């Protein structure tokens, strides 16, 4: 289940950075940016393989890619944030 | 993010000195000159560890290393100036 909606303004600023890169199709900072997200644990609605893609949201100060991601679906503005390495997701509302 | 490009001629003269030392591979005045800059806060573009190195830009009169630096990247002509101890950066344009 998607745990609600979150305003874009409420997320870390790097989430805005990631969305702006998704809009331009990159170039992306990481080679893993834009891979398919398999939705293994069925947290997001079930779709055919390839429907969802994942992108890094940089965490300043982290030594790795960290745990923050944006997952896109194919519908307009269907963008989900996770800050906990895919345990929970929120739909992003870009209007607030 | 990088805050734009600045001509070398518009930076303190000490920045020209530091760039000349980088071109000759030293000798450098400070022991810390040439160490890797980790880019921990993700202000500069994400790159592999060791892509960036740091060099002192002397501040006249200072007893310490002060707050001015050049950060080199591995690409041709990729040099960044900070006058505020890594909070902000500008790309240096050696052509002007």
């Amino acid at each position: 289940d998607v745990s609600g909606t979150v305003c874009l303004s409420a997320l870390p600023p790097e989430a805005t950075d990631t969305l702006n890169l998704i809009a331009s199709d990159g170039p992306f900072p990481y080679s893993q940016d834009g891979v398919v997200f398999q939705n293994r644990e069925s947290v997001l609605p079930t779709q055919s393989y390839g429907y969802y893609h994942e992108y890094t949201v940089i965490t300043p100060g982290a030594r790795t890619r960290g745990t923050r991601r944006i997952i896109t679906g194919e519908a307009t503005q269907e963008d989900y944030y996770t800050g906990d390495h895919y345990a929970t997701f929120s739909l992003i509302d870009q209007t607030c």
